[PDB]
């Protein structure tokens, strides 16, 4: 059984490493380093993207074709856009939408393009597995639909656009490039993300802030359903 | 040798299927179909991608770890932002620069991502033997920087952003992801386009109307590459 772990920063993915303590082999690909090693019975494929939906398609897209995982778990920050998401909350994605493609010229809903659909979606089971486990360890496991695009969030503005047009509890960068690539494959995907900020004005400053703590939150979630698989 | 060709819409493929006259194999991979067939003594990937930098990526990265492509050539359309490039006119990228990614709430300046480059560079050899042919023809080629986002750009405001931000002189969607991960695999990579629009307020109508034939002549001009190599 071969599961790939994904995080879109150094950061996110440093904690990942060490709560596994096992040897890592680096493999460099495409501009990635992938840590492959062996935690139990499974075979962990282990890295970080780099930020933005170009680095992650082409980093899920590897992983998928040179490593062949048959599962993809993604941990990472995002931040808020409604209010009973909180700093340090975590979520579990159940569709994903890239809220900044506009083929609007061609009289198209945002979000869409041709051939695909605005809204994609993740593993029925893992997400399944992740709410046991957050019952199992009494965190409060939020879940909802999560915002992907290239560009970092901090305004209300933009804040209540994503609410309006698509209903999303969380914005961020890479979740739905990775999930779309998955999909395309047919290979299971969770997307799990700990807040970080409220995407307003001062988005910049509490994510400079929470990156590490929130970072590791989510890594520790993540290694507790990797357990169980 | 092994050659990719690219297109981002099956139009854009069609002509250079027929151009190449020659029995393809359909090959599905990543809800991609590549048509897989011998010219010459060259063997030829072709595929389109479908449209935005999500697919674009997917499909690249797909055609390099899976067919191994040693060349990557990418012919499709798009919309003007300067005066001297016109409808039907040819251009082959010099840079590329994804113009809607935005980390300036991290005091970044646009189209910045870390541990990566505003500006993305493309085949030096490819590029000048572009400029060969298209002086052995008499073909007014044009070259410069084209900006790729995930919008359909048809105003006047971001015509200028443009321009004054990345001095761009074409507009597109995938011509700058695709030209990235081919840096990221050091893989050779051409970006060829037809102008079928001026991206301003009429640049949908514009486009539907030119698509078939701007697709048509980038897809000579990248036939006649094909057969010096
Ligand atoms: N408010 C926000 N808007 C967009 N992205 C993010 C993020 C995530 O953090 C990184 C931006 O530095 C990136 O990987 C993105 O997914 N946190 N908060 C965000
Ligand atoms: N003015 C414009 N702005 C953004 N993309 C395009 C295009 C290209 O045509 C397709 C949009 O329908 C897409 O593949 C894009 O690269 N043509 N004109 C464009």
């Amino acid at each position: 059984q071969k599961i790939g772990i994904l995080g879109a920063m150094r950061e996110e993915i440093t904690p990942i490493l060490e709560l596994f303590g096992v040897d890592f082999e680096e493999i460099p690909l495409g501009g990635n380093v992938f840590h492959k090693g062996v935690y139990h019975n499974k075979e962990i494929i282990v890295a970080y993207s780099k930020i933005g939906k170009v680095h992650s398609t082409l980093t899920t897209t590897s992983m998928i074709l040179a490593f062949g995982v048959q599962k993809v778990l993604f941990s990472g920050v995002a931040g808020s856009l409604v209010k009973d998401l909180k700093i340090n909350d975590l979520l579990v994605a159940t569709q994903l939408v890239q809220h900044d493609v506009d083929l609007s010229a061609f009289d198209h809903p945002l979000g869409f393009i041709p051939e695909s659909a605005i809204f994609i979606e993740t593993s029925g089971s893992l997400n399944a597995l992740a709410k046991k486990i957050a019952n199992e360890q009494h965190i409060a496991l939020k879940e909802g639909v999560i915002a992907s695009g290239d560009q970092f969030v901090h305004s209300k503005e933009r804040k209540e656009f994503l609410v309006s047009e698509f209903k999303a509890s969380a914005v961020e960068m890479e979740g739905a490039s990775v999930a779309f690539v998955c999909q395309k494959f047919g290979v299971p995907c969770c997307v799990l993300r700990s807040i970080s900020d409220n995407a307003d004005e001062k988005a910049g400053m509490s994510f400079d802030e929470f990156l590490e703590k929130s970072a590791h939150t989510s890594a520790k979630f993540l290694k507790s359903m990797v357990d169980e698989l």
